[PDB]
């Protein structure tokens, strides 16, 4: 017997990165079985099966699968919220809404670490702020090419802070913040500690 769809997978939220193909998810059940059809801003969004030429594609379950992402400067029509809505003659059933994002990261931090001189056994902190970006561009942090671990106490990391409690000699080097989200990482220019005694 038939009945009216029922959404059986909504979408879920998605952040990609430009130049990768997505996929928004959507599942139905209903008989006669229904038909799927995406919606952004509550636009009708047109895939190959409506018309060869576009670059999403309608997969057998209903998912929407881009190709491509387009996000250019002037035109980007596929980030959005979307919808998907089963039919058949018996009825109609939405999904919840789901965000398609692109993410970000720009090449140039928005605040460098700065030159620090000072003397043995007297506290360093470096400051940093990464760029800004989609997801945010979490921190971490280098010494002349070597990652720096806040595993060992003397150092404190946290926030956009770095903090040695005790400068040691051996701490002198040249310092960088990195910034690091799902696009890549991007290094500050590098900051001298210097250690006076």
């Amino acid at each position: 017997e038939d009945f009216p769809p029922r959404i059986v997978e909504h979408p879920s939220d998605l952040i990609v990165s430009k130049g990768e193909p997505a996929t928004l998810n959507c599942k139905a059940e209903g008989r006669p079985t229904p038909t799927i059809e995406w919606y952004k801003g509550g636009e009708r969004v047109e895939t190959d099966k409506d018309d060869p030429r576009s670059h999403r594609m309608l997969l057998p379950s209903g998912s929407l699968f881009f190709l491509r992402i387009v996000h250019g400067r002037k035109s980007r029509p596929d980030e959005g919220v979307y919808v998907c809505v089963a039919r058949n003659y018996l009825g109609e059933a939405v999904s919840h809404d789901a965000s398609l994002e692109v993410a970000i990261l720009r090449d140039d931090f928005r605040q460098n670490p700065s030159d620090v001189m000072v003397a043995v056994g007297e506290p360093a902190v470096m400051e940093c702020q990464p760029p800004r970006g989609h997801p945010e561009p979490t921190i971490s942090w280098k010494k002349d090419g070597s990652p720096l671990d806040d595993k060992d106490e003397r150092i404190t990391i946290r926030g956009g802070k770095l903090m040695i409690t005790y400068t040691r000699k051996s701490d002198a080097g040249k310092y960088v913040c990195v910034g690091t989200n799902m696009v890549g990482e991007r290094e500050s220019e590098v900051a001298e500690l210097t250690v006076l005694e």
